[PDB]
């Protein structure tokens, strides 16, 4: 595989909004455990399974995906945020 | 009936999270009808005999029912949401 | 990942000892919120911060730990018994 | 100039410590400016000013060189990766 490019519009972790909304780009090193959302076990929680994830955002690649919270932006597919919500398949 | 109270954590139209579900507390002023969800005709669909409302939830009333998709908040029995999904059982 | 999947010993619902201690395996559907058992708001108690969860024992994962109180045997972490006590350390 | 010859040793996208390292061949491609590591402004940082890049490696060229974090890598002199530090001399 080639390096997959890190977009200019991913969520940075110096954004307001990302402090605003607890995202972290790498969920293990998310506070998922302590949020305890609804759904699924806490460590199986992260933006590829989460209801807002947007696959076809522009820009997006299979490393670097929309969010339906965060207008304009890329979230990692590894992340977390507070708002993680098990997707309605 | 009496006036009963409206929940401090009922879904609110300007949630970030309300408006990409798009849920509207009252189904009869829902995107049921272009959306045309399979289940039921749309004109039957609303919160009530929708799969991820959860009648147990916290706090909840014979008006206000929790929902899979909205953890720790609570919905209208008579609502829709984009996510509707007939319920089985 | 797989679906959710209780190994050997997760405690069941049918369980003498399940059924006397008011253990639910989701939190979210356990009388947690009726019992309000003291130290946290009862929508926030679950075995994950509960003293008496055991993260060594065996068959253990990340979703299902050991319980102190319910020797030999799995919890889940996002379960709640009504002996659900503050988390000392 | 010849062309200059890879090496099958470089460093590859998809090798679990590259990965870790958030280490991308190629800088201007890279979390440089998200990671905003001091020393020089992100778009001035790549393997080439880096600390621990390691010039006399075996089979490092004009292109490719080592670096004390990738034992029997090689990495390219415009890469970048999260270790980035300012060589001192
Ligand atoms: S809302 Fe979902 S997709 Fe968006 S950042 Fe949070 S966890 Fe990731
Ligand atoms: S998912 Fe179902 S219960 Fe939840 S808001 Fe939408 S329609 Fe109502
Ligand atoms: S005692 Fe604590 S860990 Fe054990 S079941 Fe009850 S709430 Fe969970
Ligand atoms: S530590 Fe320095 S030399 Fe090694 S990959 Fe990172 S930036 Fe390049």
């Amino acid at each position: 595989m080639e390096f997959m490019s890190a977009p200019a519009n991913a969520v940075a972790a110096d954004d307001a909004t990302a402090i605003a909304l607890k995202y972290n780009q790498d969920a293990t090193k998310s506070e998922r455990v302590a949020a305890a959302r609804p759904g699924l076990p806490p460590e199986e929680q992260h933006c590829a399974n989460c209801q807002f994830m947007q696959a076809d955002a522009a820009g997006a690649t299979d490393e670097w995906k929309g969010c339906q919270l965060f207008p304009g932006k890329l979230i990692n597919v590894n992340g977390w945020s507070a708002s993680w919500t098990l997707k309605a398949g």
